[PDB]
């Protein structure tokens, strides 16, 4: 459940997370396009859910993914956000999860962003370690899908 | 078109929406839920939109409606965030747009947010100077809608 899920953030992971997010978070147009393009290189069946950004292998120079790309890591700020207070996390977890839900996107799909976050921290000199605190905030939004 | 409503976002403009964001971005879950309050209570016809957030009338305490209320707050940090590049702006307003637009939401109906925002802004002491900029920047995303 989301609840549970929340409850595994630990203060080491909730430090793990702020650590990196103001390195990542500091370029949110960059590191965002690059979260995308990674995923669609990555995972080429998950394009197919984003048939509205047009032709994604243009990266930066698609105005329809670089929006995208840009609010997507809004989501994200708002989540580090929202980490010293759990009932205000889960109900903007649940408030995200609304439209992936509508699009049937499943916690299995959803989990497919972890390669390209990893990929994104690694790039930045931030290590395992840092993947995984980002894989259980992420492992929240799957209990709520 | 969107552009063209961009344009009208001058320096002095500018400056009057990063000033006062300084403050009303600083407590999001606060004043993102006197926007909404505010803006059921002056236009009881917009909780047509809202059925899925339930009892409103809970305010704060409706973990759905502060789940809404903080989000909403992310969309104008962005919006913030992009002032200095109009292709930014345009490309993250048209995204945000969209779904806007699936629920059928028109420029006109959008507008009703105006008074909410004078209001908010008038409770922490930012005049019509400050309320007229604001206005400009939600013409910005009526032109997309
Ligand atoms: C770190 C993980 C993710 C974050 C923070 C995120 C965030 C967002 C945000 C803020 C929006 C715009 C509001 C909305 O319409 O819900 C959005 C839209 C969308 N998301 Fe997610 N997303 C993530 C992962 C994914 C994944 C893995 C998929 C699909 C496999 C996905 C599919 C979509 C689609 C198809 C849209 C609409 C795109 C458009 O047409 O503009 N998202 N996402
Ligand atoms: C400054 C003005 C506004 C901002 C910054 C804002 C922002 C947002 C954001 C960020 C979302 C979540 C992503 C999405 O689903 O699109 C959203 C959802 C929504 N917005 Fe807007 N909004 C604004 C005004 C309005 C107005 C005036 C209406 C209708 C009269 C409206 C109707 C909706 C509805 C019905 C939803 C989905 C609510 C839910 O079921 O969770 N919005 N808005």
């Amino acid at each position: 459940s989301v609840y549970d899920a929340a409850a595994q953030l630990t203060a080491d992971v909730k430090k793990d997370l702020r650590d990196s997010w103001k390195v990542i978070g500091s370029d949110k147009k960059g590191n965002g396009v690059a979260l995308m393009t990674t995923l669609f290189a990555d995972n080429q069946e998950t394009i197919g859910y984003f048939k509205r950004l047009g032709n994604v292998s243009q990266g930066m120079a698609n105005d329809k993914l670089r929006g995208h790309s840009i609010t997507l890591m809004y989501a994200l700020q708002n989540f580090i956000d929202q980490l010293d207070n759990p009932d205000d996390l889960v109900c903007v977890v649940e408030k995200f999860a609304v439209n992936h839900i509508t699009r049937k996107i499943s916690a299995a799909e959803f989990g497919k962003i972890n390669g390209p976050i990893k990929k994104v921290l690694a790039s930045k000199n931030f290590g395992d370690k840092y993947a995984n605190a980002w894989a259980k905030l992420v492992a929240v939004v799957q209990a709520a899908l």
